[PDB]
């Protein structure tokens, strides 16, 4: 499908690709070098791991990148082929991978969750008092803004960490939202409250991403 295309820019076709599934189609296996990572993993984990890397390899193949194992590195972050970047996400009913060429794309962060209210207490634990106040006013009451905030915080971390290799807690970023007049999609900009020093290039002070609610899921993505 093309749900995640709703939260990506349209201009980078040569240096950005994506792939998604809504299930774990029987038959997929990990590459030989990936199997030790799930040898002792629960069934749910084996499946999401295998399926999402299948998607990652379809996206890479669209960009002329031969298949390759995708291991986990610093703090669980995925290890991409030479010259490539990307992000992965899996939740109930969704698996998604977005990859890009490092020259044109500097980093990717994506996240997917079911469009449902947050469980008890997690909201206060992932949001600043100013966000809880400003956010609900910016979008319709049909949306679970708490969950959308959540996904945007996680997308911000995924885009941020490969570039700094430093922790970004939920209180270290202020995110602001804006909805387009369809009522189900929009934008957000994440303003960094701590040192944005990166290992290469200019520091990160703002991350502009997109969000939408498609087919009962929330999707967010940042493309630097
Ligand atoms: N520090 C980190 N930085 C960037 N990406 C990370 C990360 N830790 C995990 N990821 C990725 O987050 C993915 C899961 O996202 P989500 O929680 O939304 O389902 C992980 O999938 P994998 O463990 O299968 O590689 C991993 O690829
Ligand atoms: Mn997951
Ligand atoms: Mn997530």
């Amino acid at each position: 499908g093309t749900l995640v295309a709703s939260v990506l820019p349209a201009t980078v076709f040569e240096d950005l690709a994506y792939a998604e599934l809504y299930s774990d189609p029987p038959g997929l296996t990990p590459l030989p070098e990936e199997a030790p990572l799930i040898a002792r993993s629960v069934a749910k984990r084996r499946n999401e791991f295998i399926t999402v890397r299948h998607c990652a390899r379809i996206a890479l193949d669209q960009l002329g990148v031969p298949p390759a194992p995708i291991l986990k590195g610093d703090k669980g972050e995925p290890c991409w082929p030479d010259g490539m970047v990307g992000s992965l996400t899996h939740c109930a009913g969704y698996r998604g991978a977005v990859v890009g060429r490092r020259d044109a794309v500097r980093s990717v962060g994506i996240d997917a969750e079911p469009h449902d209210v947050l469980p008890n207490g997690v909201l206060d634990a992932i949001s600043l008092p100013a966000e809880r106040a400003d956010m609900p006013r910016t979008m319709p009451a049909a949306l679970h803004w708490d969950r959308i905030l959540f996904c945007a915080k996680e997308a911000t971390y995924k885009a941020w960490f490969p570039l700094t290799k430093r922790w970004l807690g939920f209180e270290d970023a202020h995110i602001t939202f804006e909805t387009d007049s369809t009522g189900w999609t929009g934008r957000f900009v994440s303003r960094i409250l701590i040192d944005g020093s990166t290992l290469s290039g200019p520091p990160l002070t703002t991350l502009r991403g997109r969000w939408s609610v498609e087919r009962g899921l929330v999707l967010t993505a940042i493309v630097l």
